[PDB]
């Protein structure tokens, strides 16, 4: 199991415009294109970020061309902010993949926020961090997935995914 494949089991695969869990214009696997209602401005979104026109449709290569740039764009905001940093390099292999699982989710700005399970993971106090993590909007919204990423984060095996 590496990262790729848990997030697409998390996220699917649609070649066709979609809404999000929020309701947000979405493609591919998870990419988010926009938070605005408008059909028309996802299309033009989607065109930008694809490189043709596509009238909200895209091929499987393209879709996962967006989704290893978008692991990468994760995978480098971790490294690069002072809140997430200190936390992955602290973390064993398996539990990586779990923060980086959160970040392409909710991004690096949403994940900083959660300050105490933040610490909690820093030091490995794991039972207490997978409590504390599950006291928010994210498993309220999406328990089935969030239950997944914390139980990567208890147990630091594969399990839930397979
Ligand atoms: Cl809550
Ligand atoms: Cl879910």
């Amino acid at each position: 199991m590496n990262i790729f494949e848990m997030l697409r089991i998390d996220e699917g695969l649609r070649l066709k415009i979609y809404k999000d869990t929020e309701g947000y214009y979405t493609i591919g696997i998870g990419h988010l294109l926009t938070k605005s209602p408008s059909l028309n401005a996802a299309k033009s979104e989607l065109d930008k970020a694809i490189g043709r026109n596509c009238n909200g449709v895209i091929t499987k290569d393209e879709a996962e061309k967006l989704f290893n740039q978008d692991v990468d764009a994760a995978v480098r905001g971790i490294l690069r902010n002072a809140k997430l940093k200190p936390v992955y390099d602290s973390l064993d292999a398996v539990r990586r993949c779990a923060l980086i699982n959160m970040v392409f989710q909710m991004g690096e700005t949403g994940v900083a926020g959660f300050t105490n399970s933040l610490r909690m993971l820093q030091q490995k106090r794991w039972d207490e961090a997978a409590d504390n993590l599950a006291k928010s909007r994210w498993y309220n919204q999406t328990p089935n997935r969030a239950k997944r990423v914390i139980t990567t984060f208890r147990t630091g095996t594969w399990d839930a995914y397979k």
